[PDB]
């Protein structure tokens, strides 16, 4: 396999390596099982450090991979899968804990930011950047599901563990900024605290209007100024991003009554929720000539709707995936076929495979998560089939999961160490196995 | 007045001072009369340099004023209004060929570019774009008006005065050039040969997509790479600027079926009009709930519209203005509507006025040629009279139209010197004058 060398891995799970035999034992496959072999534990082999803080409470730090710092995202959705095996490891476990408290530490430090420095350190390179920036941040671009990931990784590992104690102060002070943050940020009142321009040539790591983006008419949505892409919003009511905060807000309220007996502060969450839900059934829907109602995927409040996906999750199409629209919502099932097609400006299709891109990357470029996630919210054996082998055959023969690669030739690819999109693959393959399509993924020949 | 003192005034012409004194001696309000002498003449008083080519012919170079260097887009505007008066002048007439001659050259060093030096500037401060940059250039922002501007200026200097010695072998070469260029741009066959960045703060100064912009479909129309306003277009088939494409490429087929006798090259002129002109009415057509149908300011070719308007013209609010819609075009009638509203994300509306701005300036600026275009387009003498009174309100004293102002506050202004918008003005004035309605300019106190 391509795993580092043991004397170089950063963290070891006994479950984990239990799992990952146990996985190798059932796939006939060789290639899959050596792709699940490099993937599953890519975060832990090369991307995770735990410690004891000066309170003696866990506390985790988590690289992407390739860029070094720690987003709210990617850690959030790095350690994911682990959280089903945690109460057979108690170092997993500990760990876990770890990545959320600092996650919260993060949230506390700057509600704002999307990227994290383990520490300050001096001369950071984003430090330029027209904003408040501070040594402790590697980026500040406003992105809501950075505030959306760590309740999701909370919430789950709380339902699955029974363990609440990493619902302490620091927790209330970061639910108070994530609050605070998402209201500034609906701009009701005006247009908010929040600035960010940057010297580039990459038109999307900057923002119009002076650092405000596209005006907006402050209809109850929330603002993201940047997409989990890190691309700059068109219009700036970011759909999917909208979509996660309900849930999440909803999971932060539950934790709040049930464990925290705060019931002002579940209130006041699950109020923001229900204003952000009603705002988006109203303003979110295009009738769409073809297609029938489907979710935008921005608005703006005034009229305007943007019609595209980017792979970046929260996607339109990964909704079901998260779970913040039901996999069978007639608006969900028109969009699904929408932004699967020629119809969306970021579709590309060629001799290689076809999925979903963006900007980030630009043209024909194609990202695994696109495909990942059409898996993951599939009703269809074949669909899902068809699928995984797409991923093995875009692979470049490297064993991991890219950002990205050329719709006609996968030679061409972008990160080739990206733990996010590596955790992503090992938890599909595992979900399909502990679902019971072993025997459909033994048929890929 | 203020005007520069008559020694430094760069051009004169006898029927602009004597079109001034009788403006001067019409006009009851005080104020108007010395805003007319300031704004008429402005750009002969301070952005001319006329000249005789080393071949005879007359060579007129224009800078923009307080930009210093030759728009095609400026330099078209900025003496439009003086080509009425040509017939009584021989000198302006000489300097208005000269400007006409000027801008084919231009097209023919680059036709996708914007603005022009009087000469090589190798170390111009935009050589350093990401683009293929020649020091003949200041800027090389790909914008379909820049083509259009001198089209629409030789055609109205040709059908006023007769004199079709314009419509030389550099013609041939230029409308060659316009022709190739605007197919290149409708990417049927593959993206073009334009691309453009630029490292800098402000987002839309450069483009998406490592310089490609945001894929569109190929349905006939024509990408503009930026707006009038220079600042890139968000979906790229701008369709002011297609329907100012399709009226400059009829007057360059009449040009070259009247004068060349080129009745080919006629042909591929109608015919690429006609192809922009069917795909406009089936692609930028919009069924907007409140509006009505009215017209797109962008689209994609996808399905993606943008709704909105930008002061610069070409914009949907001017179309009639320039002639590439009827004023009742019920669809326009709509879009008027629309343009001047709170649905517009680029109108505002304040204590000192009210009208159309954009993302170039950014939040709360009005442009003064959005009012002066209302006025334009305008059909009831109530709303010129408004449209005149705020011109003369929002000048912070100055005598001058600015680039915009602040809603609340006039005298927070940008552009000073803007020879363009003084042209404009007096053209407004002179329009209404010579159309018998100095009894309406008359009853402004």
């Amino acid at each position: 396999d391509n795993r580092p060398e043991i004397s170089n891995r950063l963290f070891r799970s006994n479950a984990v390596e239990k799992e990952i035999l146990r996985v190798q034992k059932l796939l006939k496959n060789a290639k899959l099982a050596w792709m699940f072999t490099n993937c599953f534990p890519n975060t832990l082999d090369t991307t995770v450090h735990f410690r004891k803080g000066s309170d003696g409470k866990p506390d985790t730090f988590v690289y992407t991979g390739d860029i070094h710092a720690m987003w709210l995202r990617d850690s959030g959705a790095q350690v994911w899968p682990y959280v089903q095996l945690a109460n057979s490891d108690p170092e997993l476990k500990e760990m876990l804990a770890g990545v959320i408290l600092r996650q919260f530490k993060c949230i506390n430090i700057d509600p704002y930011a999307n990227a994290f420095n383990d520490g300050a350190i001096p001369d950071g390179h984003w430090m330029s950047d027209l904003t408040d920036m501070k040594p402790e941040l590697h980026e500040r671009k406003w992105e809501i599901d950075s505030l959306c990931y760590p309740l999701r990784l909370a919430y789950h590992y709380w339902k699955t563990t029974g363990d609440a104690s990493i619902f302490n102060e620091e927790w209330i002070q970061a639910i108070t900024n994530v609050l605070k943050t998402f209201k500034e940020q609906q701009r009701k009142d005006g247009v908010g605290p929040y600035k960010f321009q940057r010297k580039t040539e990459r038109a999307l790591d900057t923002v119009s209007n002076d650092g405000l983006g596209a005006p907006v008419k402050p209809v109850g949505l929330i603002v993201s100024s940047f997409r989990p892409s890190d691309d700059a919003t068109t219009l700036q009511f970011l759909v999917p991003s909208n979509f996660f905060a309900v849930s999440s807000l909803r999971k932060a309220a539950e934790i709040l009554e049930k464990v925290n007996k705060k019931t002002a502060l579940s209130k006041e969450c699950k109020d923001l929720a229900q204003e952000v839900e009603t705002a988006l059934k109203k303003y979110a829907v295009y009738n769409h000539p073809k297609y029938g109602k489907i979710y935008a995927f921005e608005v703006d409040g005034f009229g305007n709707h943007h019609l595209m996906d980017d792979a970046n999750v929260p996607s339109l199409l990964a909704m079901p995936y998260l779970g913040d629209v039901n996999v069978n919502d007639p608006i969900y099932q028109n969009t699904r076929r929408f932004v699967w097609s020629e119809d969306n400006p970021y579709f590309f299709k060629g001799k290689a495979g076809e999925g979903i891109g963006g900007p980030h990357i630009g043209y024909d470029m194609v990202w695994p998560m696109s495909i990942m996630m059409k898996a993951f919210t599939s009703q269809n054996d074949a669909e899902i089939k068809t699928c995984i082998k797409m991923l093995m055959d875009t692979d470049a023969g490297t064993g991991f999961m890219h950002e990205s690669f050329h719709k006609d030739n996968p030679k061409k690819f972008t990160r080739a160490w990206f733990a996010w999109q590596n955790t992503l693959f090992g938890e599909l393959i595992l979900k399909l196995v502990n679902e019971g399509k072993v025997d459909l993924l033994n048929s890929i020949q």
